[PDB]
């Protein structure tokens, strides 16, 4: 695939789930093997992983003072349509939730792609790799197109189910949106975090329930979601990825911690 860049600026703004502030980003247009970053307060953060501040409860970003949190919606769908030279500039401290998924990034960007004079330089996925931490897994191997599944083991109705996300699929995942079990909802707060969450940007379910009146999209929407995250995650390798992956019950610390490693290897 050529690199890609849009057409013209693409401005969203909302709420961040975690500030509860008001943010705004714009996305700029740039030149072939400029690649993906962010512009705050006057510096230029990287969508790579070296500059990974954060990762509970969200994939946050900072470089010389300047810090920006949730930015694993947006980059999953720039690596979802491939989008490769652009300048998000961020107004605020992270990056607007909208209503929990990519859905509103996806449509916008989708509409307005503008392929460039250069080939991509996929990220490759050389040998097998896995990943571990209490638990949770992630096994990485060889692909030549982006396979990624997820299985979780909820602690409610859910249960154990999975996903997986192949080449061409992008729809049926940047419809899936973030959610959160009731029973954490105090700590997320405690914590200083979840202060924009609403049932308008997120999906909380209970021991036995789902609080959101419209309810959930898919019967695994928690799981895709999780595909979802995984995938934007993925990107801060500082390029398309292609590979398979296998994620259980992993998150964005353990989703950095393999690309960490994928970097040191290659
Ligand atoms: C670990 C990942 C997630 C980010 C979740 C942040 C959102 C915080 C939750 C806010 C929802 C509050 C709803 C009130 C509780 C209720 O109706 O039972
Ligand atoms: C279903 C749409 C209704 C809006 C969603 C209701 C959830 C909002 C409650 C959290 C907002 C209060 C933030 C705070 O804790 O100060
Ligand atoms: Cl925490
Ligand atoms: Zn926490
Ligand atoms: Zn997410």
């Amino acid at each position: 695939g050529l690199e890609k860049t849009v057409k013209e600026k693409l401005s969203f703004e909302g709420v961040g789930i975690h500030t509860g502030e008001y943010s705004k980003l714009i996305i700029h247009p740039e030149k072939e093997g400029t690649g993906i970053r962010f512009f705050k307060n006057g510096v230029y953060i990287p969508a790579r992983h070296e500059f990974v501040v954060h990762t509970n409860h969200s994939t946050d970003l900072g470089f010389k003072g300047q810090r920006i949190k949730t930015v694993e919606h947006i980059l999953s769908v720039l690596h979802l349509l491939e989008i490769t030279n652009v300048t998000i500039e961020v107004i605020g401290n992270e990056i607007p939730i909208l209503d929990g998924s990519g859905w509103e990034f996806y449509e916008a960007i989708r509409k307005n792609i503008l392929n460039q004079n250069r080939e991509i330089d996929y990220f490759v996925v050389e040998e097998p790799i896995i990943v571990e931490d209490e638990g949770r897994l992630i096994k990485a191997e060889p692909s030549d197109t982006l396979e990624v599944t997820y299985e979780g083991e909820f602690k409610n109705f859910l249960g154990r189910q999975k996903f997986t996300f192949v080449e061409g699929n992008e729809e049926e995942i940047v419809l899936a949106r973030t959610f959160a079990f009731d029973w954490e909802i105090e700590h997320i707060k405690k914590v200083g975090l979840g202060k924009g969450g609403s049932l308008k940007n997120t999906l909380v379910l209970g021991k036995d329930k789902v609080y959101n009146p419209e309810g959930l999209r898919y019967e695994n929407e928690p799981v895709r979601h999780k595909v979802f995250d995984l995938i934007g995650d993925l990107y801060l390798l500082g390029s398309p990825v292609k590979g398979k992956f296998y994620s259980f019950r992993g998150g964005h610390s353990l989703n950095v911690k393999l690309v960490k490693e994928l970097a040191k290897k290659q």
